[PDB]
């Protein structure tokens, strides 16, 4: 089922939707076609009158010169204080979309799909501390994610 959470992965449970709202780097993947290749990547999280959230996915793709969107759409599996969530781009197709961790300051988050092949660290700023890149693959690794998958993403100042 590729809408609902991987087994045996802690979901946030305080989630406060408003918080989460703007724009996202992504530090680090593991890699599929949607983003194989693409760098200075970002995720720009917005209210729908509907309840869910609009998510624009942007990246640089170096082979066809030009930077691309995808566009999504996001909503609750559940309540709104448990930050598991499932996303569309095209159709009823959705994905399991869940944060597994987020600093009180919604600066840092682990998010995964519906299994273990993925796995995102996001930022508010382009690059992490080295204490916050250590704190993200402690969590992902207990948690049975294998981080040797990581794909570090190009960003301004990495």
């Amino acid at each position: 089922s590729s809408s609902t959470p991987p087994r045996g992965v802690t979901v946030v449970n305080n989630f406060d939707c408003k918080r989460y709202l703007g724009t996202w780097y992504e530090i680090a993947r593991f890699d599929h076609r949607a983003e194989r290749g693409l760098e200075k990547v970002t995720a720009t999280y917005s209210l729908r009158d509907d309840g869910g959230l609009n998510v624009i996915f942007k990246g640089y793709n170096p082979d066809r010169g030009m930077w691309q969107q995808y566009v999504g759409k996001a909503y609750f599996t559940g309540a709104p204080t448990r930050a598991a969530l499932k996303v569309a781009f095209f159709g009823p197709f959705y994905g399991g979309y869940n944060v597994i961790a987020l600093d009180r300051e919604y600066r840092h988050a682990l998010v995964c799909g519906p299994d273990r092949d993925y796995l995102w660290i996001n930022s508010r700023t382009p690059t992490i501390s080295d204490e916050v890149k250590q704190e993200m693959l402690a969590v992902a690794t207990r948690e049975g994610f294998d981080v040797s998958k990581f794909i570090w993403v190009q960003q301004p100042g990495s």
